[PDB]
């Protein structure tokens, strides 16, 4: 890794200008832990995410031993100033989920890049796993997206290495399982969510609308299942390439992964072949 000096970092980021891109600005992304600011630094454009002690330790203690294809890279940070920061590789496209819903203009995913993502996202999840680790707060906003559209993992704050259970329950509740609302703390969990996330790959649907039948994404597993609805029904209608056979297939897929019983659910090398026999 590598230090940095905060101004160094200010300086970067044309002294911290809050302005979105489209208006000449620097800032990309807000919200909860803080803002980033698109920085310039020895022609590497990096993300400057600035600010709790905890979770930015843990980011750089997971970043540490889990280097992917697909997962963000972390550069470097800065321990000196007043917010601290960290320092990524620039992500170009931004989260799935504002691409999914053409935030600022962009154009739909088609179906076939769609399928990419979801791969490349289940490789992701399979690498962390594999090492042992537990994301906890696997969603649309926290897969982030390269020039190529390659789909990386994002945001460790919350990550732990590894079923035991918490008396501190945290992640998102619309990507929650059951078990992991209860404060139980596996990789079954990370399965649940990702299930909801091909639900919005799916239907270009955000996770939670309280103006809508049902509220929650989620459900619309058993309006299909009460045959009530159909997946047709649901499908991205920003698309023309989806092909009814693999779409049912991905549904199939996050279907599995939405079980209540997390010991019925399939682990990640499970979703990880049936989402590549889906494009074979």
């Amino acid at each position: 890794f590598h230090s940095f000096s905060f101004y160094e970092l200010k300086n970067v980021t044309n002294n911290f200008d809050e302005r979105p891109i489209s208006v000449g600005g620097n800032k990309m992304g807000e919200g909860g832990f803080g803002v980033v600011y698109k920085g310039y630094v020895n022609n590497t454009t990096v993300a400057v995410k600035k600010l709790l002690k905890q979770q930015f330790d843990q980011e750089i203690k997971v970043m540490a031993k889990c280097q992917h294809e697909n997962l963000v890279e972390l550069l470097g940070f800065s321990s000196d100033g007043d917010d601290l920061c960290l320092v990524y590789v620039y992500m170009p496209n931004g989260s799935l989920l504002d691409r999914l819903s053409c935030l600022d203009g962009t154009p739909p995913l088609s179906w076939h890049m769609r399928c990419k993502i979801a791969q490349g996202a289940a490789n992701g999840i399979n690498f962390l796993h594999e090492n042992h680790h537990i994301h906890r707060d696997i969603k649309s906003a926290n897969i982030l997206l390269d020039e190529a559209f390659t789909a990386k993992i994002s945001d460790f704050g919350l990550a732990r290495a590894s079923t035991v259970m918490t008396s501190r329950i945290v992640g998102t509740t619309a990507y929650m399982a059951p078990e992991a609302l209860r404060g139980e703390i596996t990789p079954k969990s990370d399965i649940y969510s990702f299930g909801v996330v091909l639900l919005e790959i799916i239907t270009g649907l955000p996770a939670v609308d309280e103006h809508r039948e049902p509220q929650l994404l989620l459900d619309i597993k058993e309006e299909i299942e009460d045959e009530e609805k159909t997946i047709e029904d649901y499908i991205d209608k920003k698309m023309n390439d989806a092909d009814s056979t693999s779409v049912e297939a991905m549904y199939s897929v996050a279907s599995q992964c939405l079980h209540e019983k997390k010991n019925k659910r399939p682990d990640i090398k499970k979703v990880q072949q049936l989402l590549q026999e889906m494009t074979a």
